[PDB]
């Protein structure tokens, strides 16, 4: 794994707890202030792996006349089943049928025990939101499809 | 005035008090919730011009394997500078010195006193966010530029 996908989003539609790219990191952000000497916004933020602090400013970008825009980049997400549960770790299928056998599961808002009863009531409808950091994936939420 | 642009927002970024298109509408979104039968979250918004009610669900999209994402439509601001302030119409200047005479301030959160008090301690750091309707132009925000 070399890099990863990313997103761009408007400063406007970030706030506590949102995840976003810092320094190259996947981190949550924890602090949102702004810079009196330019106005760039300053996000303060939890490495999801490491659990290392990081800051970065935001990009100001100036693509029309009139139209200034800051933003940061946020982490893309993929969705994978669960075939199964086994301390800590999950067995997880991608869209393709490429298994990954040891799949971790962050230890956050008690995500393990909510996945373990959504898991015992309904194994065909779990997904888990995961994160790409160099190679490394990581399960951060889970999701329910309807259908 | 034909269209607008438009910037792509994943839903996991909108939140209660957001602006967004709905059904062609800039609006402020009031209710979020989720179709049991598609998945697709729903939004309840009003009409910033007309004051009237809009509903519209979300864009399931599968760019990449293992990759879903939901997304709605926001506006693109601009900013204008604030020439004068006259009976709830602004006097707005453009960055490349357009100028509009009526310019009309929304009644929201107050805006016209907060507007009011920053014009009057500092007439050439005020800056107003102008959103475009088919041709129609309002004021929705303010902003301080620091330098």
């Amino acid at each position: 794994g070399s890099a990863s996908q990313t997103v761009t989003i408007p400063c406007h539609h970030i706030r506590l707890g949102d995840i976003l790219i810092l320094q190259g990191r996947p981190c949550q952000v924890i602090r949102i202030s702004t810079s009196a000497a330019t106005g760039q916004h300053r996000y303060l933020g939890v490495d999801l792996f490491t659990k290392q602090l990081h800051e970065e400013s935001s990009f100001v970008s100036n693509p029309a006349p009139s139209v200034v825009v800051q933003t940061m980049l946020g982490p893309v997400f993929k969705q994978y089943r669960v075939l199964d549960m086994q301390d800590g770790s999950i067995v997880a299928m991608t869209e393709t049928g490429d298994v990954k056998q040891n799949l971790p599961v962050i230890d956050q808002s008690s995500l393990w025990n909510r996945l373990q009863k959504a898991f015992e009531s309904g194994r065909g409808s779990v997904r888990v939101l995961v994160v790409s950091d160099h190679g490394r994936e990581m399960a951060v939420d889970m999701k329910v499809v309807h259908g």
